[PDB]
RNA sequence: GAACUGAAGAGUUUGAUCAUGGCUCAGAUUGAACGCUGGCGGCAGGCCUAACACAUGCAAGUCGAGCGGAUGAAGGGAGCU
């Protein structure tokens, strides 16, 4: 998919004989707003072609995740590294109530109605980690259904 | 047929990084006070401190169909005029 969405961008340095020797790195999300999503990192000389990188490495390794139409199926909480990542659908009229990295990779994801919070770290990568991680869980009926039929299990 | 449906983060320790951890900010509220400024109306509110000391007015009276008593009009008039 084709929605590009920039969540942050830093600058790095490394010590030299001589002095020191800046970077930059730039973390973004692409997906299609129905269901495709992923993240990437790049690093450069430069911002753009920091940006540039970034764009590419996500387009790569993109996944796909179930959504109960516009929304989440069930309320989750998943973690990464130091960060708690909590969410649960919510109604229709409701926006996107998340702050951040949850916002850029939910509104990029194509859901709306999500009102997510996060505890521990608020560092972007793992919030990002964390948030795919738990979006790459969601079960959806039919297939947490396989054990048997359906309309019995709900 | 309703009586509820709801949760955002950021800055700052390092040459740079992740974590831990404190400090600070963005919101809503006052019986508020102070500074600058000030057209109108509706509805409310107005000694949070000294249960400190109080000048002067008013804030608890009524019943003559319970009872003596004294003030006893209007008049009937009479008398002298
Ligand atoms: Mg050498
Ligand atoms: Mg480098
Ligand atoms: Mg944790
Ligand atoms: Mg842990
Ligand atoms: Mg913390
Ligand atoms: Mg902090
Ligand atoms: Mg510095
Ligand atoms: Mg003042
Ligand atoms: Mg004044
Ligand atoms: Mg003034
Ligand atoms: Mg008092
Ligand atoms: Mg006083
Ligand atoms: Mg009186
Ligand atoms: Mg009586």
């Amino acid at each position: 998919g084709y929605i590009e969405k920039l969540v942050q961008v830093n600058r790095v340095a490394k010590t030299v004989k001589g002095g020191r020797i800046f970077a930059f790195t730039a973390l973004t999300v692409v997906g299609d707003g129905k269901g495709r999503v992923g993240f990437g990192r790049g690093k450069a000389r430069e911002v753009p072609a920091a940006i540039q990188k970034a764009m590419e490495a996500a387009r790569r390794n993109m996944i796909q995740v179930d959504l109960n139409g516009t929304t989440l199926q069930y309320p989750t909480k998943s973690a990464h590294g130091a960060s708690k990542v909590y969410m649960q659908p919510a109604s229709e009229g409701t926006g996107i109530i998340a702050g951040g990295a949850m916002r850029a990779v939910l509104e990029v994801a194509g859901v709306q109605n999500v009102l997510a919070k996060c505890y521990g770290s608020t560092n972007p990568v793992n919030v990002v980690y964390a948030t795919f991680k738990g979006l790459k869980n969601m079960q959806a009926p039919e297939a947490v259904a396989a054990k048997r039929g359906k309309s019995v299990e709900e």
